[PDB]
């Protein structure tokens, strides 16, 4: 991984021991970029719901993950599903549970730095992953998404910044979270957001994700050409606010 500091240095050292899932996958990959093109063809808001219980950027929400799920199968494009273990209070039997219970695209959440974890996604049943460049050099980055993308995955590349931005051109990136949340301050920057988004080529599927709260900043992202939108602790407070996204 990158040299690290604070929070990022202790996931990061716990994801690298952490135990395989040797199980096998029972269902089929379901491809979260292209629902979220499809959305848009149909003029479709295309929000992307997260579970997690604790999170750096939050308080603890504590609610039944299978209710959660099942009802936003009816709504958004895709569930996010945080399964980092220390400060998400994550768990792989929690994503396997929603990926059975579901039909929708499933993005695992978590701090990927060893292939056993894309290993650990796809036998879960996860549909993807993220791969963050803030924690990964160049190499890692490109090496974890060639053996996603042997998997059938695509995997969701997270940036934060221009530097980060860069990289995930020159990886070949083709699914981008642009997220407005810096992890090492936890400090949202929208004007830096958009800056980003408007340097990102249109055939790039891009994906808003932080402090998303309001109809009208997914409009406004929307226009800017943003495909998808990610919304975490205002849905899990409220689920059904989500068809105030929609709607
Ligand atoms: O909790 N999450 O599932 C989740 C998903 C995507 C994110 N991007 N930035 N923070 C994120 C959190």
């Amino acid at each position: 991984p990158r040299y690290l500091k604070g929070w990022l240095k202790d996931v990061v050292q716990l994801s690298l021991r952490r135990p395989s899932f040797r199980a096998s996958r029972q269902r089929p990959i379901i491809s979260l970029n292209e629902r979220i093109l499809e959305f848009n063809k149909r003029n479709i808001t295309a929000i992307i719901a997260a579970y997690r219980r604790k999170s750096p950027s939050g308080l603890d929400v504590e609610r039944d993950p299978i209710e959660y799920s099942k009802f936003m199968e009816r709504y958004a494009v895709g569930l996010a599903v945080a399964t980092e273990e220390k400060y998400f209070n994550g768990s792989y039997e929690t994503l396997r549970k929603i990926a059975s219970s579901v039909s929708i695209p499933i993005l695992m959440w978590d701090f990927i730095v060893k292939e056993s974890q894309i290993d650990d996604a796809y036998n879960l049943g996860a549909d993807t992953v993220a791969l963050i460049v803030k924690i990964l050099t160049e190499r890692e980055l490109e090496s974890l998404l060639e053996y996603a993308r042997s998997y059938g995955m695509e995997p969701y590349i997270v940036i934060n910044d221009e530097n980060d931005l860069d990289i995930a051109l020159r990886i070949g990136a083709r699914f981008i979270e642009i997220c407005s949340r810096d992890l090492e301050t936890l400090e949202i920057n929208k004007e830096n957001q958009r800056k980003l988004i408007s340097m990102i080529p249109s055939n790039v599927v891009k994906v808003a994700w932080g402090g998303i709260s309001e109809r009208n900043e997914i409009e406004e992202l929307r226009k800017l050409g943003v495909n998808a939108f990610g919304i975490g602790s205002s849905l899990l407070r409220n689920p059904e606010k989500i068809k105030e996204f929609i709607l």
